[PDB]
């Protein structure tokens, strides 16, 4: 019941800066946050977000995460002069002190705690804090790192206190290693930290052996600390979807956590003085997109670094409308990680395999400076048609519309009548046809529709026109559920088939993926593993412009489906038709209710059967060799 995002702003926070020359300390400017959130204002993002106020963090919430000591210490700030502050900032490492910092940390902290309050609350479903300073670095007696307090770190523990919650994920996909955060639940199991860094073997900053991938935790919370470290600059969109679909996700998906907080530094996006990455700025459009099906939409953006302006900004704006839900851009080059890359994920698997089920199996050997600007990302008119069958009215969410055949339409439908099905006049399966080429019309000619659903009778006729209909205009992925032949082609580059089926069919083609997952308790566990560690990898790659689901009537399937809807519209600007062999009411209402862009009830509890994690494995092996970004670990060389 919870729509719209908070955007948590205050101009107070950029009335703080650097008083003398440090050239460690130059890039952490206030124009970071003026020109994030002029941004939003240019593209019309802020306008449609709810300007949650400021407050300031009281002193018993600024004590849940630090000691009376540190709090003591940085209160007199405030009355010391410059020559003052700059000894007081030389007791820490890298962070300058300005006689307004500790006010804006405050403030910082308190609109942290804003947002979680405005997304638990239900008040809003997400939202973002453009909060300044950072404090992912900041200690319980220490500030480190242009960072005072730790926001983030406030955030969990005020959301533990105040909503009794069990299970938090904290993402932290800034450049650096937010220690400050790792220390703070080293020993916590209710609060997961994930984290990559660019680490450069303990060359970089911090220069932290805990910021390497064996620390996993301490006492009853080792494996819920998730360091991912980056050996080399660098790293691109492949590296960072490759450290989602291989490490992040699939623990995240069996954490199922309650609440999502994300420690958002952007200083890990193209043309950094920091990061020195190789990301561009919409891979954060997918980062946060494939997240939010997590803990039924509750996301909590909080601001960390970023200093490129132009790469903040725009990577801010690509954040903050896929919190609006507004579609996905398309990601191309998509392939394989790099050799530095796949050894950090290899060794951050096997060191977790001891935790998680995802990666149990790898425990056995019986087992195993310029850039082009981004393209505008605009939502549609209407986001989703549905077409019941006929006589069927339904309640639709205020994103969705019924269909209503055109003239041009009908003439395209007889046409094709004429020449491929020449003995069809069954009325009903023949008007299917016609709403078929009417949705997929409005869907890939104009921004007016986004995505549909068409409930069928006959499959095979219904399909071929679907996928010709859309090939005569560049590239089709489609998922089908069932089992049976369909009239679909891959011998050339322009269609990939996954099929989800009961019956184990030997593909022998390297342009589909079937899937046959054994019929019991853990086929829920079992699609989750497939969907985040062999759909997404290749569909991603894939980089399709249409994605047609398709599901035969004697279809289990109802726990998964809606993650799936929700996930796959990563792909192909969010542009999928899906295909409903036969009336089920509840398939219909969990397909529109994810095409529309509403949260997904989550999964709840588990571990998979050996023999799916086996035969997913198996097609890991027969694929990952023409699509790359498949491998989760370094290639053998001749
Ligand atoms: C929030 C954040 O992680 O971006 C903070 C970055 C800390 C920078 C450490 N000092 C490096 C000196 C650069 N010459
Ligand atoms: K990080
Ligand atoms: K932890
Ligand atoms: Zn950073």
């Amino acid at each position: 019941a919870a729509s719209g995002s908070a955007l948590i702003f205050d101009e107070e926070m950029s009335r703080y800066k650097l008083l003398w020359t440090d050239p460690a300390c130059e890039i952490e400017v206030p124009e970071r946050l003026t020109v994030s959130y002029e941004a939003l204002r240019t593209h019309g993002l802020a306008q449609r977000c709810k300007a949650v106020p400021v407050r300031q963090a009281t002193e018993q919430e600024i004590l849940l995460a630090h000691s009376e000591e540190y709090l003591e210490a940085v209160k007199q700030t405030p009355g010391m002069n410059v020559e003052e502050l700059m000894a007081f900032s030389k007791k820490y490492n890298d962070v300058y002190f300005h006689q307004n910092i500790y006010h804006c940390a405050k403030l910082a902290a308190g609109a942290t705690l804003q947002l979680v309050d405005s997304v638990m609350k239900r008040e809003v479903r997400n939202g973002m804090a453009l909060v300044r300073p950072p404090g992912h670095h900041s200690q319980r007696s220490a500030a480190n790192g242009f960072c005072v307090f730790n926001n983030v770190a406030f955030a969990a523990l005020y959301a533990k206190k105040n909503y009794n919650l069990n299970r938090i994920l904290i993402v932290d996909w800034d450049v650096h290693h937010g220690q400050g955060i790792q220390y703070c639940f080293e020993e916590d199991p209710s609060v997961l930290y994930f984290s990559w860094h660019r680490y450069e073997h303990q060359s970089f900053w911090p220069n932290l052996p805990e910021s390497d991938y064996s620390s996993v935790g301490k006492g009853k919370g080792s494996g819920f600390n998730i360091n991912l470290p980056w050996n080399k600059v660098g790293m691109t969109n492949s590296d960072y979807l490759a450290a989602f679909f291989h490490v992040l996700l699939p623990v995240a998906y069996e954490f199922d956590p309650e609440l999502v907080i994300v420690s958002a530094g952007f200083d890990s996006a193209i043309g950094d003085p920091e990061g020195e990455m190789c990301a561009l700025p919409e891979i954060f459009a997918h980062l946060t997109h494939l997240l939010m099906p997590l803990a039924a939409g509750k996301m909590c953006v909080v601001l960390e670094g970023g200093y490129n302006l132009t790469s903040l900004g725009q990577s801010v704006c690509q954040t903050v409308h896929s919190l609006l839900g507004d579609p996905t851009p398309r990601i191309s080059g998509l392939g394989t990680a790099c050799d530095s890359a796949l050894e950090s994920i290899q060794n951050v698997r096997n060191v977790q395999s001891s935790y998680w089920s995802s990666f149990k199996h790898l425990a056995q050997s019986e087992t195993n400076i310029v850039w082009p600007e981004p393209l505008k990302r605009m939502p549609a008119s209407v986001r989703t048609v549905v077409v019941p069958p006929p006589g069927v009215e339904l309640t639709l969410p205020k994103n969705c519309q019924h269909s209503d055949i055109s003239e041009s339409t009908a003439k395209e439908v007889q046409r094709i009548r004429d020449k491929h099905f020449h003995d069809l006049t069954d009325q009903n399966i023949l008007r299917s046809l016609g709403n078929i080429i009417s949705v997929l019309d409005r869907m890939m000619r104009s921004d007016e529709v986004c995505n549909g659903c068409v409930v069928v009778s006959d499959l095979s006729v219904s399909v071929q026109c679907a996928l010709q209909h859309a090939l005569t205009e560049e590239r089709v992925l489609v998922v089908y559920v069932g089992d049976g032949e369909l009239p679909v082609k891959t011998n050339d580059g322009k269609v990939f088939l996954v099929q989800i089926c009961t019956k184990e069919t030997e593909d022998k083609c390297v342009n589909r993926l079937t899937l046959c997952l054994r019929e019991g308790e853990s086929l829920t566990a079992g699609f989750m593993q497939a969907l985040l560690g062999l759909i997404l990898p290749v569909a991603y790659e894939f980089n399709p412009a249409l994605v047609l689901g398709i599901v035969e009537e004697t279809a289990r399937l109802m726990r998964v489906w809606g993650h799936m809807t929700c996930l796959i519209q990563g792909l192909a600007r969010g542009r999928m038709l899906t295909l409903l062999q036969g009336y089920d009411k509840d398939l219909l209402e969990l397909t529109v209710s994810a095409l529309s862009g509403a949260s997904i009830s989550p999964l709840g509890p588990r571990a998979p059967k050996p023999e799916d994690v086996e035969m997913m494995e198996k097609q890991r092996q027969r694929l990952q060799e023409r699509w790359g970004l498949l491998r989760c670990t370094v290639s053998e060389s001749w």
